[PDB]
């Protein structure tokens, strides 16, 4: 783990020249980076204007990230820490993006839409019994999942993670477990839930902030899987996502079995939820 000055982290992002903006948020912005040029991502939190919250989503990422490894993980080069001048992860850079630009001919086949499932899968196993301690990430979404140069993915951003020991929801709420958003309970299952939201969205394309009907009644992602899987490879195919693929019996299965997997993971009780393990269990059966 490298410490790095203000000065050095500028020289890398060219003065953290717009231009050089890959990602941003009210909490942070990530620039691309060069240090002996090895390319790197700068997340630098707003201290400015969020001093509390940036400090807390800083030290929770530095303390999380720094002790984990895992090929389905994002990996900390280093940091900044400078009160009231900067404070700075060092990531690996990820040259393909994250999974949120990736969704909203297409590489994107029901194939490697699983196999993505099963990427993830394996950096949340890893989480949350790969370490001494489990791990919760807590934000599980598509733009917390980085893409490789050879288009692996990989589980980011870990400002959230907690170690033990027209719309209905928009934003990050519809990715959320219930007893999570309402009362920041926080177990493993609620990484099992963001993963079955996630999946969802990966066949639909559809964001998960469900929508609300006319009599009032909100149609949630999950419900409007449910509702399509219950009326069969039809009802499936009809809910898939209409930039993707679908021309073979075998990749509408393959579908439909990630759809009803992912159903199981986004379960309203915790303990009717699989644990990640039983989870890649099925995916991996499903990758033969
Ligand atoms: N290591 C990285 N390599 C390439 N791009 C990244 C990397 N980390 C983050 N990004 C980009 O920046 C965006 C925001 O990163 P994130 O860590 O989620 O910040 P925030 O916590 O403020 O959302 C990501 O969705 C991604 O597009
Ligand atoms: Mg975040």
């Amino acid at each position: 783990l490298r410490r790095f000055s203000y000065g050095q982290l500028a020289a890398a992002t060219n003065s953290f020249d717009q231009g050089n903006v890959i990602g941003s948020s009210n909490l942070s912005t990530v620039y691309k980076g060069v240090l002996g040029g090895m390319v790197v991502a700068v997340k630098r939190l707003n201290l400015e204007q969020f001093p509390s919250k940036s400090d807390k989503c800083f030290l929770t990422e530095l303390a999380t990230l720094s002790r984990l490894r895992h090929k389905n993980l994002a990996r900390v080069v280093g940091y900044a820490w400078e009160a009231g001048k900067i404070k700075a992860l060092v990531l690996d850079y990820m040259v393909n993006g994250d999974l949120d630009g990736a969704i909203h001919p297409s590489r994107w086949t029901v194939r490697e839409r699983l196999r993505v499932c099963v990427s993830v899968a394996h950096g949340l196993v890893y989480l949350h019994s790969g370490y001494d301690f489990p791990v919760v990430h807590c934000a599980v979404k598509p733009s917390n999942v980085l893409l490789d140069g050879d288009w692996e993915a990989r589980v980011s951003d870990f400002g959230t993670a907690r170690m033990l020991g027209s719309s209905a929801f928009r934003g990050t709420v519809g990715y959320m477990a219930p007893e999570f958003a309402y009362m920041r309970t926080v177990s493993t299952k609620v990484d099992v839930f963001s993963f079955g939201v996630l999946a969802m969205e990966l066949f639909t394309g559809r964001r998960p902030t469900g929508t609300i009907e006319e009599d009032g009644v909100p149609l949630t992602l999950q419900q409007l899987v449910d509702n399509a899987v219950s009326r069969g490879l039809d009802g499936v195919h009809a809910v898939l996502d209409p930039r993707m693929k679908v021309a073979t019996e075998a990749d509408l299965s393959t579908a439909a079995d990630v759809l009803a997997v992912a159903l199981s993971c986004a379960a309203f009780e915790p303990a009717d939820r699989p644990d990640m393990g039983a989870v890649l269990s099925s995916l991996l059966k499903m990758s033969k």
